[PDB]
């Protein structure tokens, strides 16, 4: 994971943010998927991101 040669980190971040803007999620956290380092980041943050959307 993280594999900067292949496109599969480049997908990975752009279905993650595209799952958070469905979700209504603001720039701030969706910089975050942009700026993870491997894909278990980008799954990690997201979970995260839309946990605290979640936490009222």
């Amino acid at each position: 994971n993280g594999d900067k040669g292949y496109n599969g980190l480049a997908e990975a971040k752009e279905k993650a943010i595209k799952d958070l803007k469905i979700y209504g999620i603001g720039e701030h956290y969706i910089k975050l998927i942009e700026k993870a380092k491997q894909v278990a980041a980008v799954e990690d943050l997201k979970d995260e991101i839309l946990k605290a959307h979640d936490r009222f």
